């Protein structure tokens, strides 16, 4: 009785051919995750975004600071506070105290609803929470209403000798739920307290690419091993340096690499009958300044950027802050609840899939089966487990078409993991 | 909409002390916990089976081998999986293959229908699973019927070179869902593939009264830990050596005993108001052999016993079997599913608890609330989680009921899995 999203497309047989290929293989799969986390570990926690083109699935976004725990299905908490409990085991075993440090939103309703959420999880496994804000406008402590009968206390982060606290408060370890991509304060360096994820000074403005390297290195594994097309489950990539887009001195450079991106997009397209459009991604990574993102379908869309695209593609007033243009190939979605573009997020703490929810677009153009979606959606929570395959049934039955989300979440997982490792 | 039992009693004072201890101390007990596993491990799996008196709650048995693995509810399959994952993690982490040894029986439906389930986890939790037989009836591959549209194969266990097979299946490891109290088979002695638990020849004639000891010994460092009466948690024992039941020579002995043993439980039922009878379970353990039990109420119950009980207490016709005699506390369960009397039983994996069922008594007498059902009753699936506490909520609110059943069905886990250590 309650609607789920439907995929809007009959080409599926690379999908099908991925399912088939998973539930024959797997045993040999979750031994060898096992014997991936033995040697890697996991993040506390994280999500990733997935795309379900039909003719690919693939990870489109990595997120070691998930701030959507309240988009989680409460059918589901148990499973949640176990995962959650195991992650203290590992990352910090003897650990009574956690301070939870959140994004510096403090007017955004819904991440106040992942805090307190998130917060609850944390209790639950037997942690005392606390949430110490970095932000510097909180200078008392200040409680917020989620608008739901509830309530979460922020409390301003008071550093001591190399400790942070807060009144009558000393943790063991530090949680981020801040990803800090604006660069990492000051107030958190040299701490005797350890920060989760244990992030250092230089990542924000580390070498974002190494991200799809790290990628391509797991599926250079993985693929072999069930005898599948890498390409199914990641997208091509290229990168360039640093470029000035207020002149156009990298434009030939620029073009010249969307154009061969797109011809090897359009190979593996007439390979599998596709036919849509190939569509690149253009990020200009500007470090802790942000980043500038743009879709193209051909060489010609980054030659003679109009104002607003050259001003969004510089990120900043502030000249060539940009230190590198990743181009990835663009990935469809096209899974639909009714007219709306879905598109699904999975949540992983440890190394255990927990749950997740879809994306659904709230605009609804001709091309929002392309678009990024950002802020604009609404979630609808998964209702099919990640991790109950049915390796006799049909390919695409729901607990098998979300098997396959959970296996390549997994894999963008691990590959996140082994990044974070060789930032040291 | 569901009817769960409900206790017939008004006086559940202690019970709610003990959960209002509990609740007050939430973060505490499971930092406890964690400090204890990282001590200790847990076993693969388990159930504890508990009796809430209303001013007394306790466990009354602990299973290593649990087979009721067909009662859990399916909508906690997930939670089952993940913790099974663990379980693997932590005991056999380079495992891909698992031999599963059944107990011997092969006509009790509901036991094939255990061994079903119990194999479904342990495929979904990744592993390649088989059921080899040590019963000396199965000399060939048998399919045994579930009754209910599946079936189980049952293939004969062969040594070689000292390691189990089965037709092209080495495995890596050995679950027993056999608790081997007839004795370690030599075919299972000296092997180069881990048993689970990790049993020894000695296994099935060690010391039994060790396991109150044991339990004796994790209550008296947790009650002080949350500030309650460890006898709330805990039944008195005492024991005594092997008597011969078909003469009188050890009859004062045991009646001297059983006596002491009701005078001890009297103070405390006056302590707590309580206006039932105190009663004594009577275990004579011959090892091998098995068990006999009896309950009584005095100690003129044990003197001059009929030729009936006699029997029962000598365990076998084989004259002098019985090595130990353990007299226990008896434990009211005052829970009721309507007219039937109810008591729970809680499964774990690992250090998780993952849920349970009530035995739901098929006899109706007015000592039901005392005797032991054995096989006598049905199952009742649990509906709340035990992991979910209300710290603020009502102390004997569904999830803090639940939840205190977790944390005394975890410290019996404790206790057996320290008892368990010292066998070696
Ligand atoms: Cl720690
Ligand atoms: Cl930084
Ligand atoms: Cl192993
Ligand atoms: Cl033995």
């Amino acid at each position: 009785g309650m609607m789920v999203p439907h995929l809007t497309t009959a080409l599926t047989g690379p999908l099908l051919t991925l399912e088939k290929r998973l539930l024959d293989n797997m045993p040999r799969i979750e031994h060898w995750f096992r014997s991936q986390w033995q040697e890697y570990g996991a993040p506390f926690y994280a999500s990733v975004d997935l795309r379900n083109a039909g003719f690919k699935l693939a990870p489109v976004d990595t997120n070691l600071f998930p701030g959507g725990f309240n988009n989680l299905n409460p059918d589901f908490l148990p499973l949640c506070i176990q995962a959650a409990m195991v992650a203290v085991e590992k990352i910090c075993p003897d650990a009574r105290r956690l301070l939870l440090i959140p994004e510096n939103h403090t007017r955004n309703t819904f991440y106040l609803r992942n805090v307190h959420a998130l917060t609850h999880i944390l209790r639950q496994a037997g942690l005392e929470v606390r949430i110490g804000s970095i932000a510097p406008e909180i200078t008392a402590p200040t409680f917020l209403e989620t608008h739901d009968g509830h309530s979460i206390l922020l409390e301003p982060v008071r550093r001591k000798a190399n400790r942070l606290e807060l009144d009558n408060f000393d943790s063991c370890a530090i949680l981020l739920n801040n990803d800090l991509s604006g660069g990492i304060p000051d107030i958190l360096q040299g701490l005797e307290q350890s920060l989760i994820p244990p992030l250092h000074a230089g990542w924000a403005t580390r070498r974002k690419s190494n991200h799809f390297t790290a990628y391509d290195r797991v599926v250079e594994e993985f693929a072999p091993l069930i005898d599948i097309d890498p390409w199914l489950l990641n997208p091509y990539f290229d990168t360039c340096g640093g470029l000035d887009f207020h002149a156009r001195l990298g434009e030939e450079q620029l073009a010249e690499k969307v154009d061969s991106l797109l011809a090897k997009i359009r190979r593996k397209y007439a390979e599998y009958g596709v036919k849509q459009e190939p569509f690149v991604i253009v990020k200009a990574d500007a470090g802790t300044y942000g980043m500038g993102i743009m879709t193209v379908k051909s060489a010609d869309d980054v030659r003679d950027l109009n104002r607003k695209q050259r001003n969004k593609m510089s990120v900043v007033k502030e000249g060539l802050k940009v230190s590198e243009v990743i181009l990835q190939e663009g990935v469809y979605t096209f899974e639909h609840l009714k007219d709306a573009v879905a598109e699904p997020v999975i949540y992983m703490m440890d190394h255990f899939v927990v749950g997740g929810f879809y994306r659904v677009h709230t605009s609804r153009g001709a091309d929002e089966n392309l678009n990024a979606p950002g802020m604009h959606f609404e979630p609808l929570t998964f209702e099919t487990p990640c991790s109950t395959p049915d390796c006799a049934g049909a390919p695409d039955a729901a607990p098998n078409r979300f098997y396959a989300y959970g296996v390549v979440a997994r894999l963008a997982l691990l590959a996140a993991t082994i990044e974070l490792q060789e930032t040291d």
